[PDB]
């Protein structure tokens, strides 16, 4: 695993965005061979979407031949609702880049047949072959996507019941009223994420310090699903300063020596 | 993972039996496409076998096209001995249902060539394709089948030396004399069990509280092989009240909210 | 997992050497079907190489049809340097046995294209099919090969930055001057090792007691990569007395009962 | 210790207030023999101060012969600053009850000789003899009073440097401006607290769940000073529901049966 | 502390009995200066009481000037009920030795003022000055006397509510009818025990292995009150083989060399 | 406690030496009221003794009215043996300062009545009243003085059997011949150490990283006696960089800001 120890959220966003751009450009995507990008929502990836849009407007990246897939979506939330993940992605990213509408893949949280919806989402990923880079965040309790505590480490896309802790945390986007936060969500599984060629997790805030510790210095377990990255051949965690407070001095020392040149470029 | 928090062993038995019946009936097994059921012995599954026999006699289930495989068997124990697993299964289940003798698969603990016996048992499972549902219990030390502490998590059917703790616990069936309890047993491996489509573990008693905690809130490790279920895509644990005493309040709270409708049906 | 509890390094060396010989002879290697042996360097395997050479000179083993692959090598260290792993292997083993030079496979730590070197080493292993037995040691921090703390459990051959702790420990071979110890090394990955048919780890000294405990009684995690053996179907650890001091009495008791006949042969 | 498992913060304040009143009335204080009360600031005791005020107004208690000592006080913060603890106490408590000014003992956070201040405070307590009841809260990191992690468990009143986390937590009262929260504070020590006849800690909110777990199920250590209560002969913890989420099921069960009739008062 | 690693419960009783006799004879008690002995009930001290009786019969010890204090007593259980601790002590010990009735101090589990009883017990001990040797056992959950988990480590004699586990454990003596086991009991406190000059705890059976581990290798905490011995200047633990199964190899090794010549007496 | 995070062993000795001198000069000792200093042996305090000697030579301190007490002394080792602690102290300290022979208190490792020796040592300390400052080191297994793991936390001066690990560690001074290192030693106890007014522990080297972690972030327990400092009102730990490698980032951060201006002296 690689851990990029940065200082602020702005730096984190620039590093991640630059990493996404370089992967795409080195890939040289065509209509017959597109780049598949997995994406998350929430407050964590904000600086990354900002930096991505900038680089596109500057002519550094084209999403013309990039296919996207989002991690999850709320069940029973009107698609028009500003806090649905469909609205988040368009407002913060899709509306600003040259990506074709046919290249966008989102889960339908209002699907009449939930099992069928989830299964087809997996079929769609399979038809492309693989997700080259899946970007995500991590929950306070350590969930990756909405794979809450006690989720199988070999799980696929399915419906999941949100933890009370997760709903309280997300209520910040629903006027701070947990009663307005959906109780269920459709989410890619841990196995689905482990199938991606590369996984990049953004970690911001002291609120995520325990989750980072579990991911980096803890054991593999289904209570902190973020620990599944210990089993991935190509995982990267991009962190700000507060989020690294629970790690041992020797651990942080190592990653700082390793990424010194990779980050110190002003 | 799913955890069904019930109160008594009777409820546990009814829930498991009902789950086995619904899986079979939804499967609609034929002679050219049988349902493969993996089964355990011991005191834990007693209420489940009782409920299964009842439902069969009531005309709710037919085992005519069900093929079974047991988890393990004692080495060097005469097949006629009442405490052999061969005798247990016939006395408590086979003698009461319409399952054809050719559909029953048990390990021969008195086989002259142990390696060959174990290998062929794996070949037999493979010829059917897969075990649709494997039901089991858990040991005081956390073993699944007889995969004692320090057993590989990728192990196959083989012979294993029983732990002194396991023999003391099983001596309750041998007049409480550990010297009469066999020292070795043939057992399916952790990998064998992980290959099953669905795994259902029955947990009863405060004596199993530590094992349940290790399985649900602990990390993946070979000392408590029951933790392998964290790596299975479809695992279910059916528990009575005493066995959940070592879990955190928040953990039990979650499963109670999740299975409320799934269990509260009187 | 099997743990062989011996008393001294001499015994450990004899047990491992005898195990390698019996595997080869039972395999009956031909030019069209060679035995693939993975090998380590360092102080740990010294008594094993000594015993192996003896048995060969005594006419008990022929390495004529044995192909070897080493675990790692220092980056930027002249191949002629006495402490390079190339020199170690020839001085301590290759120069004494009847193994053909075309059957020896070592990583080139001075390769101009590191990625290409590592990739080709994996291609070479694949062309043979599999490593039948991979022998290794364990680091003070628990690394297997040079898969230092925080290395993916699904990693392949690649370059790795040595931990300060690892360099201080290895400086004993560089006049006790850490500044002379290389900072990088090419190493087979954890996944590479898990692909071997059988893995045998030699554990010597109280200095390795914590690593043995993590491997045997700890959880699967990427901080102590030696814990990956809990996921291997055929792993063996051969230990001397001091290295077992951190295990529980019951754990050591078990392995002693299990291997009594397998070791007590004077 | 005693753990009072209540559901709401309203019930908590009412239970705690009734307890204080019962101790005072039973003690029957006089001018020559006053009841000595230790008090905290912050949001946690808000419902307790309100209830206490209601009870005094209804004529149930009189503070005419009660002497109070506060836990701490910010250093360098102007006395009449609304967030000073001197201001907090008068505004929320002293302003509404019949307590004489001479019976009020607060630490002078702006004294010339900070060391003389602390020494005199301990002297004041000794002149009265003993604090009969010390009420307090617990911080997210487990600090009791301002005895931050790594504080001696035998400490006395002294100056203390606040942890960054405590300042973020307390920024709520400084317009979420961490820069506005005082960096130092005078505080009674753990030993000062252990000298009290009885200690009652109020625990409210999910953010205190880990601190509650450390205090009840953890070991005594100076990183979570709240753990010092395990050494006190008469400690009580009054909790609301969300704060008990990290405890084991059996732990909460035990306390629920113990205090059943003790909390049915509504 | 001292840990006496013995093999059998027979050796345990003999070692403990010899120790008590040696302390008494060396002390040379008289009417004005008696030796004060603290005693337990239950199955653990059975072999010790027998040996002590044999020694008194052989003329090796006299209890004419020994004063005893028992640890606890069930509340509400009739005095002449065979399972009352008053009955247990006379039947198994007092009936066979020369101890005067006035030298016997037992707690009155059926006293009118339970609080007055406890206070007088502590007073009795103080009138003699100090208990020279307090012998006891340890429960499965680590309780010393009836100071159940979460009991203050500075507690005094008082009334205590038994844990559900302790009642299941003690049901053995109530025809395995948990409903028959008393729910309350008067018990000396941890502080009362720490005031004794010397403490000797008997540990027998595999069921006490975790309690032994907590006492020897764990941290001091109130969940396993037996851990309070780490704070005592003169504590001894006498164990049989199965009770030492959870300790580390080096821990048992250390105690074995220390007490080698100290246990060779057979 | 206070933790002084320094980089080098040279800075450590200088900081510690300056601290001792400041305490002595401020105390202003006289014949009737001497300053009582507790001292250790070994390699850790070497730089401190050198600096102290330089300071005395420069006229900054005088030991004419300082009384010293050493922690321990090997049993059975001849007094004039260069490795005896009596020899170590004179060679490295007493030989170069103006301390009177009568002010020197060392334990007699070769006394006829070893028990009388220990009792008199404690008596000596009491005759002076109290040790004002006790300086010491910490062993790899966390022992303070020679209070090996499982030593009572309330222990007094007595004879102690050395752990095998301590003898391997101390063999450095006996030509790496473990057989030459004394197996027993007279040592002050933990309680003796806790009675001191102030305790300063020097921590140097990566080999003490785990001991430092146990002392600062661990729980109080008798397996790592250095943890007893959490109970001391005035404890200080002076460390070099490598010894802080196992601490959490936030723990070291906290101490770095606290002692910033306190260590800038170079
Ligand atoms: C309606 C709902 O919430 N259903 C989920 C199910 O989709 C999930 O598979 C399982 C846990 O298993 P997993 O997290 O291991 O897949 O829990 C629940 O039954
Ligand atoms: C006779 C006997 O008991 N043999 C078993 C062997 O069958 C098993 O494979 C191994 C542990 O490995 P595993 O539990 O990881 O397979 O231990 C023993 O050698
Ligand atoms: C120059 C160098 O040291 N590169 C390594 C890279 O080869 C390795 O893959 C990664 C950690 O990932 P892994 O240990 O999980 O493969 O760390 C570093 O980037
Ligand atoms: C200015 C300041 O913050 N001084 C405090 C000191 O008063 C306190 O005694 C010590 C920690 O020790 P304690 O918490 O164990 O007393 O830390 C700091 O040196
Ligand atoms: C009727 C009854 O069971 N009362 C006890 C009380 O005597 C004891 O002091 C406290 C726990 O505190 P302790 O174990 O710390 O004394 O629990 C209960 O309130
Ligand atoms: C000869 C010898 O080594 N005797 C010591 C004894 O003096 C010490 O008191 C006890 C451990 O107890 P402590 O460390 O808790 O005092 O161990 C041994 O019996």
């Amino acid at each position: 695993m690689r851990l990029i120890p940065l200082t602020t959220a702005e730096q984190v966003g620039k590093w991640a965005a630059r990493h996404i751009v370089n992967r795409i450009n080195a890939f040289k995507p065509t209509a017959d061979r597109p780049f598949v990008l997995g994406l998350p929502t929430g407050g964590t990836p904000m600086t990354t979407y900002k930096a991505l849009v900038e680089m596109h407007k500057a002519g550094q990246v084209s999403f013309k031949h990039v296919v996207t897939f989002n991690m999850d979506e709320y069940v029973g939330l009107p698609k028009e609702h500003p806090e649905s993940y469909y609205s988040f992605m368009h407002r913060n990213f899709f509306d600003h880049v040259d990506i074709p509408a046919e290249n966008i893949n989102l889960l339908n949280g209002n699907a009449p047949d939930i099992d069928a919806e989830c299964r087809q989402y997996e079929e769609k990923i399979r038809s492309y072959g693989k997700i080259h880079l899946f970007m995500g965040g991590v929950g306070n309790d350590g969930h990756i996507a909405f794979n809450e505590p006690a989720s199988s480490l070999a799980s696929r896309t399915r419906i999941k019941t949100l933890t009370h802790d997760t709903r309280v945390a997300n209520s910040r986007f629903f006027d701070n009223d947990v009663n307005q936060v959906p109780k269920y969500a459709l989410t890619v599984g841990v196995g689905t994420l482990l199938d991606a060629e590369e996984v990049m997790i953004l970690v911001l805030g002291s609120q995520k310090a325990l989750a980072l510790q579990a991911a980096v210095e803890g054991c593999v377990n289904h209570m902190w699903t973020i620990s599944c990255l210990q089993l991935h051949p190509k995982a990267i965690m991009v962190c700000d300063e507060p989020s690294t407070m629970e790690l041992k001095v020797k651990t942080l020392r190592y990653f700082n020596e390793l990424e010194a040149e990779n980050i110190k470029g002003l």
